[PDB]
């Protein structure tokens, strides 16, 4: 085993949001999509198999899945159709996701808080913090 599968393996539920419609209007989506996707209650599934981490994120408004391999860079496609370069370290713990396009850079962490995974998302100033529980 490893710590990475001790701390975020499993299925995960989004209970609570602060500040995504402002992360979102700084990452560059526009209104119709943010009202659409600022709705949406993903479940957030997090695996590991050898080397590799997938997640996987299952709305109704997007689902999206990510594998990865720790301090590797790949490329994404973003739920809201941006293309970035993205790479995914462990960091005391911490996952750490930085995605780079168009010359921008956005830091999406996530951690073990008591029960919950807590994702924090930076892009400038704006933090957005999304709140998950165990399904
Ligand atoms: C910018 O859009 C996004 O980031 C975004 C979505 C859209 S689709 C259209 C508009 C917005 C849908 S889901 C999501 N981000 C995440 O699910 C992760 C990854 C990053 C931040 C929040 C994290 C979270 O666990 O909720």
């Amino acid at each position: 085993g490893s710590h990475m599968c001790d701390a975020f393996v499993g299925t995960w539920k989004l209970v609570s949001s602060e500040n995504f419609d402002d992360y979102m209007k700084e990452v560059g989506v526009g209104f119709a999509t943010r009202k659409v996707a600022g709705m949406a209650k993903p479940n957030m599934i997090i695996s590991v198999n050898g080397d590799v981490i997938t997640i996987k994120s299952e709305s109704t408004f997007k689902n999206t899945e990510i594998s990865f391999i720790l301090g590797q860079e790949f490329d994404e496609v973003t739920a809201d159709d941006r293309k970035v370069k993205s790479t995914i370290t462990l960091d005391g713990g911490v996952l750490v996701h930085v995605q780079k396009w168009d010359g921008k850079s956005t830091t999406i962490k996530r951690k073990r808080e008591d029960d919950k995974l807590v994702v924090e998302c930076v892009m400038k100033g704006v933090t957005s913090t999304r709140v998950y529980e165990r399904a």
